[PDB]
């Protein structure tokens, strides 16, 4: 049993669970159900959609997958590797999406438009140890038409741990991309500070009356899940001065598989929570 932790007991529990090389934390992460409910991935498993997925095992569930309005003339264009994710007290706040492939860049932009998304959170660098982990779905400068969506760069602000890019999409809307560049090729960041500042700004800039926020990494589950869970727990920590990491992760796993891929990511969430509480 992993009951919600009152903030006054957060630090001691973290120390207790970090003891013996994160023994208890690892047990907690392992105690997490692969999926609390029964789901299917039929749409993602379709022959015609096989090249739209980065990995054969990281597929979205049918009930929570983001459906795209089919492009006339192109059957199966309703599919995209992305799932609707709930925030603390916000049903369908995020869209955990897979980083687009060369073949899915247009689908990715269609989603941004159709969902009336105003904020995109990218938690990966385009390349890691020589491999393309995400297709650059945006021009460096100037304009370019991806399918039926015209995209132009309006501004690029490079900060310490992240870069903010402003895009003008059409077919107008100004969307902001928060690109976290400080995530290491292996493990998690040495300190949660960078992610907290990143989270802080995204919360402050995302419009109150806009569509779902698109968060994505390579597979769209790992660092994406870490971001979502931290966000949710920060809200919960303000709303009822308590945190329920286990419960929340268990719940969102019913929407998308492997939300929070590693045990180190799990521990990172807790440490981020503590860092913000203590400040």
């Amino acid at each position: 049993k992993y009951p919600p932790l009152p903030v006054d007991k957060l630090e001691e529990e973290i120390n207790r669970r970090m003891a013996d090389d994160n023994k208890l934390f690892r047990e907690e992460f392992n105690a997490l159900p692969a999926c609390p409910i029964q789901a299917t991935c039929e749409a993602a498993s379709k022959e015609e959609n096989k090249e739209k997925n980065r990995y054969v095992n990281i597929l979205p569930y049918d009930h929570s997958r983001v459906h795209l309005t089919p492009v006339e003339g192109v059957p199966d264009s309703d599919y995209i590797n992305a799932s609707f994710i709930n925030g603390y007290q916000e049903k369908n706040k995020f869209i955990a999406a897979q980083g687009p492939k060369e073949e899915t860049v247009n689908d990715f932009w269609r989603m941004i438009w159709e969902q009336n998304t105003a904020t995109i959170v990218m938690v990966t660098n385009l390349k890691e140890r020589k491999e393309c982990k995400c297709a650059q779905y945006w021009p460096d400068q100037g304009c370019w038409t991806y399918g039926n969506v015209r995209v132009s760069v309006e501004d690029v602000t490079v900060l310490v741990d992240y870069t903010v890019r402003k895009f003008c999409i059409q077919q107008q809307r100004l969307i902001t991309q928060f690109h976290f560049t400080s995530w290491p090729d292996f493990g998690v960041p040495f300190t949660p500070i960078g992610m907290l500042k990143f989270l802080k700004k995204v919360k402050a800039c995302n419009p109150q009356y806009a569509g779902a926020i698109v968060v994505h990494c390579s597979a769209g589950v790992g660092r994406t899940g870490t971001f979502v869970v931290i966000d949710a727990m920060l809200d919960m920590m303000h709303s009822e001065r308590k945190v329920d990491v286990y419960g929340f992760v268990s719940r969102i796993r019913a929407q998308r598989c492997q939300m929070v891929q590693t045990d180190m990511q799990y521990v990172f969430i807790y440490q981020a929570l503590l860092e913000h509480y203590l400040y």
